[PDB]
């Protein structure tokens, strides 16, 4: 019997945890580039485009080929650039194709014959 009754103390948590956190390393990718390749054309060895196609059509599709042809005729109408029809054909054909085709237009054959114009070849002689 008889209470006192001992009240309410205002303790609480405090040996809480570390509070330190990482921030350590490194972090990083990425990748760009362009590249390209040309040469000067000497005046003596011979690949005229006509011809070329000629040489490609082995190794081209015949629809493929026939918008190439189309493509080189409005050039020639000056609907567009040498450059940009070449752009659109070395996603075609490819710049190593028509590289390895130039040792074949060097070796293709020519001829430019003449009809005889001069027979005659018998004895000069008079005074018989």
């Amino acid at each position: 019997g008889s209470p006192e009754f001992m009240g309410v103390t205002l303790e609480g948590p405090k040996d809480l945890p570390p509070q330190l956190e990482s921030n350590q390393g490194a972090r990083g990718s990425g990748s760009a580039n362009s590249v390209g390749s040309s040469t000067t054309r000497p005046k003596s060895p011979w690949m005229p485009f006509p011809t070329l196609f000629a040489a490609i059509s082995h190794k081209v599709a015949e629809n493929d080929m026939l918008l190439i042809n189309a493509d080189y005729q409005q050039l020639r109408d000056k609907k567009m650039t040498r450059a940009e029809f070449v752009r659109k054909l070395r996603v075609i054909v490819g710049d190593d194709l028509l590289r390895s085709t130039i040792t074949t237009l060097q070796n293709q054959p020519k001829s430019k014959e003449i009809p005889g114009s001069i027979r005659d070849h018998e004895e000069g002689a008079g005074g018989l």
